C-alpha cells in the first residue's frame, strides 16, 4: 500500500517552468552524476539574465514513464508549450540551407529554428560536417529547445514574483530609484505590466534607471499602464533603435500608406474597436512587405506614427510576431532613414 502517511508536503505546486523526461532522458538530467543538459540549461538562464534583464525561473525536472523513452516535454505553469526527442547515444545533424547532401539516421526538424535535420551515430560525425551539416549533441538539442520556448514566452515567463525580484535587485545597486517609488508612485502591478509589454515586444529591460525614472516623472499624471508603456518606450528610442539598427548606417524600414494611416488613426477615437475587412487587408499585404524587405536583407522593422503604434503592434504581432513595430518617436533624431518598403495601392 501506501507506506507513508499523506502530508501537506503530497501537495506538489504547479511550476513556471518544468520539463518532464523520458527514462533514457533520465542521465542528461540527473543531478548525482553531473547532467549534461543541467549546465547548459545553468548557461541559458544566465545569458537571459544578462541580455534581457531578467532570470527565468528555474527549470523543474521530472521524469514521467507515461512518455516515450527518448522523449522530454517543455511545461510552463503546468501546460505543455513545447515537446520533442532526442536520442543520448546520437548526435543531431542540421542543415542551415547551405551544406547539401543526405546522411543515414531518422530524418526530422531542428525543434527551435525549424530546418530539416537527420539523428545519426556517433560515427558519422565526421562526415556530416564536411557535407555541410551543423552537428550538435542530444543534450544540446534540448537546451536549443528549451532557450527558444523561453525567448517565445519571455514576457508570460515574468510575473508578479520576477518583478518584485527585479525592482530588489535594482533597490541593493541604486537605492535612491526605487525606495519611495512603489508602492508610493507606482505600485507593483503596473511596474510589472509595463516590464512585461516591453519584454513582450523584446524591448531589454536591462536599463531600469531609465525606466524607473521615466515612471516617477509620468506616473503621478498618468496611472494607465499602456500609457506608461509608450513613453517609456522613447525614453528607450536609443537602446531599441540600436538594438535593430547596429552602428551608424542607414536604417531602411517599412512604411505603411499616408491615406491608410488616416483610415486607422481615425477610427481609433471613435470606440477602441476595428472593423473586418481592413484587418485581413493588412495581414496580407504586410506579410508581402516583410519579404520584399527578406529579399533585401534588411531588419523587418515597421516604423509608423506614433498615435498608431500601439495597436498596430498588438496586432499584427499576434500573427506576424517576427515583426517589430517602432514609432516615429523612437527611431533616433539623428538617423538616416528610408522607408523602403511600404502598403500602398499596389
Amino acid at each position: 500500500n501506501s507506506v507513508v502517511e499523506a502530508t501537506w508536503n503530497d501537495v506538489q505546486l504547479e511550476d513556471s517552468l518544468g520539463m518532464e523526461v523520458g527514462y533514457r532522458l533520465i542521465p542528461m538530467v540527473d543531478f548525482q552524476q553531473d547532467g549534461e543538459l543541467l549546465g547548459r540549461i545553468r548557461s541559458i538562464r544566465k545569458k537571459f539574465a544578462q541580455d534581457m534583464g531578467f532570470l527565468p525561473p528555474v527549470v523543474h525536472i521530472r521524469d514521467n514513464m507515461d512518455l516515450q523513452p527518448a522523449r522530454y516535454r517543455i511545461l510552463m505553469k503546468g501546460v505543455e508549450i513545447g515537446s520533442g526527442d532526442a536520442y543520448p547515444g546520437r548526435w543531431l545533424a542540421i542543415n542551415p540551407g547551405t551544406a547539401a547532401g543526405t546522411l543515414p539516421g531518422e530524418k526530422t526538424v531542428d525543434p527551435a529554428f525549424g530546418l530539416d535535420a537527420i539523428w545519426i551515430e556517433s560515427a558519422l560525425k565526421e562526415q556530416a560536417q564536411i557535407q555541410g551539416f551543423t552537428v550538435v549533441e542530444a543534450s544540446t538539442v534540448v537546451a536549443t529547445h528549451l532557450n527558444h520556448l523561453i525567448g517565445q514566452f519571455s514576457a508570460e515567463l515574468f510575473g508578479r514574483q520576477e518583478a518584485q525580484q527585479l525592482l530588489d535587485r535594482v533597490s541593493q545597486e541604486m537605492p535612491k530609484l526605487t525606495e519611495d517609488l512603489v508602492p508610493g508612485v507606482v505600485t507593483l502591478t503596473t511596474l510589472h505590466k509595463v516590464l512585461q509589454n516591453l519584454l513582450a515586444e523584446k524591448v531589454p529591460i536591462r536599463d531600469m534607471r531609465t525606466i524607473l525614472e521615466t515612471l516617477a516623472e509620468h506616473a503621478p499624471l498618468q496611472s494607465d499602464p499602456h500609457e506608461l508603456t509608450a513613453v517609456v518606450r522613447v525614453a528607450l528610442g536609443r537602446a531599441i533603435t540600436q538594438q535593430w539598427f547596429p552602428g551608424n548606417e542607414e536604417v531602411q524600414v517599412i512604411g505603411l500608406d499616408t491615406a491608410l494611416e488616416r483610415l486607422l488613426l481615425q477610427a481609433l477615437q471613435g470606440g477602441g474597436g476595428l472593423e473586418p475587412g481592413l484587418a485581413d487587408r493588412l495581414l496580407a499585404q504586410t506579410q508581402e512587405a516583410l519579404s520584399r524587405q527578406e529579399m533585401l536583407g534588411a531588419p523587418p522593422v515597421l516604423l509608423v506614427n506614433h498615435a498608431l503604434r500601439p495597436l498596430l503592434s498588438r496586432f499584427l504581432r499576434r500573427s506576424l510576431p517576427q515583426l517589430v513595430v517602432l514609432s516615429n518617436l523612437e527611431l533616433s533624431d539623428n538617423r538616416h532613414i528610408r522607408m523602403t518598403a511600404t502598403i500602398g495601392g499596389k
